[PDB]
């Protein structure tokens, strides 16, 4: 209780900015820690790896209770197998590598356009203009939905994410209700337009799957809304994080420039050191013993991704950025694992590669024009602004 505040002060500004020193104590001394409220924190790589992916780990109860976020219950994120596999089939077939090569053409075009527009030495707000809008429009093009709402989409997800903290402030649930009301209204308008003017994008595919009985109508519309809303979000964070990293560690940007074959490794090390999603929940459908601690069926288990990605039992010098870590020790948990591993992962890596590549094509050096403005919490990392100058 006061023990919980010492290990994981979820609301503390310092913990929120950089929890990683606290994660060490957790992982070393309290690897399976039961909080006050009943949630077990699981922070060792081995335990996250082995346990989070088990068939007994249900994703159902938390999202079903999540108020405004219950929309996730009608997607892969909040649905267990067997139906999980069928929801995932609906979108996986849209995001094979060859399909993704074509989708990220949009990413490349928009980045090139932005960069063509600038004057030498001009301050670029990299979070909106190189991260959020390119990825938002990329996904909207795949869906075949209108492309022009990135800014209000991003504000809405900013508001919807507040209640995902382990310690929501008063009113954060209400703010999420407002956010999801907006996204629902926008999706409803866009789908009425699509009934009268159908396309052949991922949104038309999902609607057809619901008409064909493969998924429900609610599941089609919830999947549309989620992919449309989050297309910019965690991927927008990874892009901005990598840009900041290129700026504070220019030898990394130079390596990315000089060595095409290192690119996937560099992006994967960025992803390891700064996951945008710091945990997820699971609800075991039967008792399970982890680290010698018996967790009862139904108890919340919060698997700590960020903490696990610095496990020194797996990663030597875990707080050191090193893109040369060997294949035997370069697997991180930032995209999850098991059947729920991120449904955006192949397009995410390709979008981040595209933006960094365009930058690499045109410049030698990234600098921060001022300190970045961030809005992190215990659950998700987030930039508000990332002013840069390219040379
Ligand atoms: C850097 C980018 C991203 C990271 C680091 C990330 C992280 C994650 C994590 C940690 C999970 C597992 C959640 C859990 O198991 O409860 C997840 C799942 C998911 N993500 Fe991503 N995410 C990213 C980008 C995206 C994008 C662009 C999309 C839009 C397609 C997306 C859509 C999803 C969906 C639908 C799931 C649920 C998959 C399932 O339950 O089978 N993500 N993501």
């Amino acid at each position: 209780a006061s023990i919980d505040r010492e290990l994981v002060p979820w609301s503390d500004p310092e913990f929120r900015n950089n929890p990683y020193p606290w994660y060490r104590r957790l992982q070393q001394d309290h690897p399976v820690h039961k909080l006050e409220d009943g949630t077990y924190l699981v922070s060792r790589y081995a335990d996250v790896s082995h346990f989070a992916k088990l068939p007994i780990m249900s994703v159902e109860p938390g999202w079903a209770d999540a108020g405004p976020w219950a929309v996730a219950s009608d997607t892969a994120l909040g649905s267990d197998p067997p139906h999980h596999t069928v929801l995932r089939r609906q979108t996986n077939k849209w995001f094979t590598p060859k399909l993704v090569d074509g989708w990220v053409r949009t990413t490349r075009e928009l980045v090139g356009d932005l960069l063509d527009g600038v004057e030498a030495g001009q301050v670029i707000e990299a979070r909106r203009d190189l991260a959020v809008v390119p990825t938002h429009v990329t996904m909207a093009r795949v869906l075949q939905l209108p492309e022009d709402d990135a800014d209000a989409v991003m504000e809405a997800m900013f508001e919807a994410m507040l209640m995902q903290s382990a310690e929501p402030a008063d009113g954060d649930v209400d703010r999420a209700a407002v956010a999801f009301g907006y996204l629902s209204a926008r999706v409803a308008e866009m789908l009425e337009d699509k009934r009268v003017n159908p396309g052949d994008g991922l949104a038309d595919s999902l609607l057809d799957a619901a008409r064909a009985g493969e998924i429900t109508e609610s599941e089609a519309i919830a999947t549309i809304l989620v992919f449309y809303a989050v297309g910019h979000m965690a991927i927008g964070y990874l892009i901005a994080s990598g840009i900041e990293l290129f700026a504070r560690r220019p030898e990394v940007f130079t390596a990315f420039r000089n060595d095409e074959s290192a690119r996937a490794a560099i992006i994967n090390e960025m992803v390891r050191m700064d996951p945008p999603q710091l945990s997820f929940l699971r609800f075991p459908t039967e008792d399970v013993e982890i680290g010698g601690v018996l967790i009862e069926a139904g108890s919340p288990i919060r698997f700590m991704i960020g903490a696990a990605n610095r496990d020194p039992e797996v990663f030597d010098d875990p707080d050191v950025f090193d893109h040369t870590r060997p294949p035997a020790a370069s697997r991180n948990l930032s995209f999850g694992l098991g059947p729920h591993s991120c449904a955006g992962q192949i397009i995410s890596r390709a979008e981040a590669t595209t933006v960094f590549a365009v930058l690499a094509e045109r410049y030698e050096r990234i600098e921060l024009a001022e300190e970045p403005t961030v809005a992190h919490n215990d659950f998700a990392r987030r930039y508000r602004k990332l002013p840069i100058v390219l040379s």
